[PDB]
């Protein structure tokens, strides 16, 4: 599934992920837009053997388990497959545990590199939220 902005923007907010520990809702989005093109099936390799899954590209050497990530944590106790379905819960609760454990926003590259302190409003404004 691909999200328009303000859609995306709207899911987020049903779970609770405007604030979540101190970042706004276009924070959110944002990362989102970047990591993923706001599409619920993207997937990337990396050169360790992991693979980045779904919406918020969570990664499977940390994150989540798709049995293909030879020493890799499951930290989010999910399997991957979780992070690629067009229902957003399981990406949503899992990025609310990698920040919550104290990594930020800033575990997403794509945020640090194109969303962090930048107008993240824009993201949600014109919305109906
Ligand atoms: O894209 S929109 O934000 O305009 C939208 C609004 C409503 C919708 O019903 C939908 C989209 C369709 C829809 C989408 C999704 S999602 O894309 O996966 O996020 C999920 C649902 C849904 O009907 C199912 C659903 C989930 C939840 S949640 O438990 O909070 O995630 C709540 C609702 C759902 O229908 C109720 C609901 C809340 C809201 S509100 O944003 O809280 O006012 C609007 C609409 C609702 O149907 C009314
Ligand atoms: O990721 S967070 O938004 O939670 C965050 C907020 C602050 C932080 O200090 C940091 C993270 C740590 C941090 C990370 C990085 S990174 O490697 O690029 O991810 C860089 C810095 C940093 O403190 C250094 C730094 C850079 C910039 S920049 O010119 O925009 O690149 C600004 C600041 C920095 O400390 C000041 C600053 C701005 C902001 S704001 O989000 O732009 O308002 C929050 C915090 C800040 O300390 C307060
Ligand atoms: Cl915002
Ligand atoms: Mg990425
Ligand atoms: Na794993």
């Amino acid at each position: 599934k691909v999200f328009g902005r303000c859609e995306l923007a709207a899911a987020m907010k049903r779970h609770g992920l405007d604030n979540y520990r101190g970042y706004s809702l276009g924070n959110w989005v944002c990362a989102a837009k970047f990591e993923s093109n706001f599409n619920t099936q993207a997937t990337n390799r990396n050169t360790d053997g992991s693979t980045d899954y779904g919406i918020l590209q969570i990664n499977s050497r940390w994150w989540c388990n798709d049995g293909r990530t030879p020493g890799s944590r499951n930290l989010c106790n999910i399997p991957c497959s979780a992070l690629l379905s067009s229902d957003i819960t399981a990406s949503v609760n899992c990025a609310k545990k990698i920040v919550s454990d104290g990594n930020g926003m800033n575990a997403w590259v794509a945020w640090r590199n194109r969303c962090k302190g930048t107008d993240v409003q824009a993201w949600i404004r014109g919305c109906r939220l």
